[PDB]
């Protein structure tokens, strides 16, 4: 059960940790769930908050000792750094290599609105696939793999919508979106840019175009500046590309497979670090991607863009945009040209936001960010929602308390 504690200070807090050990002892029988909704729903939260989870009233009785006497515990997770009341929450959306196989099973059952925005998701999709995503999700056994790249990208939309509903459900809501490369679909759609006609329409067209290149390219992350990562790829021309500005330091390259192998071997004998993006068998954002440009348009067209209801941080163009614009033309951009992740973030950063959010199945782009906010001095907090072989109820709840303790505000009629 999540228990969230708050003061006004330190002690406060201590105290409140006190009474809670004390109301359980003077009421044992008394199931932690109705003290878990009343923590939330009886009582205002303030700047110093701590959050626990029971794996065993041991477990708790112990732990609320521990934070009532100022002493750190594994079980409880402490707000360290900002705390303002009112803190926004811009929701990550990253791409491709995050899926694992797992990854929807525990929340199919346990969460309500994950399920629902999956099967959503699901009808959606289906008027475009002859293949089920609620299949793949539930690992059925006669369901197509979930590697290969028609299968993954709606797969993965779809989980990426469904975190978002299960958070906003248990009151956590984007403040703003910025997608990395498809994940920029996701964010459209839950920003409220595309309907989830087209989101689907889209995701659906795209990663099918993809199956005609699957396996004769890649992607690579590699830690260079981008100036020095143009430096090396200079050679190759068409045959790499940069795929990916993600932070000072860090960054992204991608197309044919005998180049990247070059070019990793040379980086790994410099001592540099590269690494293939695990998952991931195509080229996006490379010169491959030319040959889709006529597919596309004729497939996926037309589709009706509308003003978002929260601010959308293009990675096509590094900086916020009128949703209006994204169109057909908008989503081959999104597939050929380079992800101004760095851009968009430094944007953000700027614009005040200071909690990211990766709302999906494993964290990507966690370090990419960290370095980006170092880089701006001012700083803020990064997050995740599942890891892989880490997508349980109990996960989530982990998430939740990382959210609580982080100055967001949980809807305790949703998780009690």
């Amino acid at each position: 059960v999540p228990l969230l504690l708050s003061g006004h200070t330190e002690a406060a807090l201590r105290e409140q940790s006190t009474r809670l050990l004390n109301d359980l002892l003077e009421h044992p029988d008394e199931h932690p769930a109705d003290v878990g909704y009343t923590l939330i729903t009886g009582r205002a939260h303030f700047g110093h908050r701590a959050a626990v989870i029971g794996e065993s009233r041991e477990e708790l009785l112990d732990a609320l000792k521990a934070l009532a006497e100022g002493r750190e515990h594994h079980t409880v997770v402490r707000g360290d750094g900002t705390a303002h009341p009112d803190r926004r929450v811009v929701f990550v959306f990253p791409g491709q290599g995050s899926q694992w196989p797992s990854m929807a099973r525990d929340l199919l059952d346990r969460a309500p609105a994950f399920r629902e925005t999956a099967k959503a998701c699901d009808a959606a999709l289906s008027v475009h696939l002859d293949w089920s995503v609620l299949d793949v999700l539930q690992e059925k056994p006669d369901a197509p793999p979930l590697s290969r790249v028609d299968v993954v990208q709606p797969v993965l939309f779809t989980m990426m919508l469904s975190l978002a509903a299960c958070w906003r459900d248990l009151g956590v809501h984007p403040a703003a979106v910025v997608g990395h490369s498809q994940g920029e679909i996701a964010a459209a759609c839950v920003a409220g840019a595309l309907s989830l006609e087209d989101a689907a329409r889209i995701v659906a067209l795209r990663s099918r175009a993809w199956l005609t290149l699957a396996g004769k390219g890649g992607m690579a992350a590699v830690s260079l500046p981008e100036a020095r990562l143009r430096e090396r790829i200079e050679r190759f021309g068409q045959r790499l590309s940069v795929a990916a500005v993600n932070s000072p330091g860090t960054a992204a390259v991608a197309g044919d497979v005998d180049a990247l192998r070059e070019l990793l071997a040379e980086l790994t004998a410099e001592g540099i670090r590269a690494k293939p993006i695990p998952g991931v068998d195509t080229a996006g954002h490379s010169a491959q991607v030319d040959g889709l440009k006529e597919h596309l348009f004729e497939v996926l067209a037309p589709v009706s863009p509308r003003s978002s209801d929260i601010p959308f941080y293009s990675t096509v163009t590094g900086a916020p945009l009128d949703t209006e614009r994204l169109d057909a033309g908008y989503w081959y951009r999104n597939m050929r040209e380079p992800v101004e992740f760095e851009k968009a973030v430094r944007a953000l950063i700027a614009d005040g936001y200071d909690l990211f959010l990766e709302c999906n199945p494993h964290p990507m782009l966690a370090m990419s960010l960290d370095e980006t906010l170092t880089d701006s001095g001012g700083h803020g907090t990064v997050m995740h929602t599942l890891r892989r072989q880490k997508g349980s109820a109990k996960d989530f709840g982990m998430a939740l308390c990382l959210a609580y303790v982080n100055g967001l505000e949980i809807d305790g009629e949703a998780l009690f």
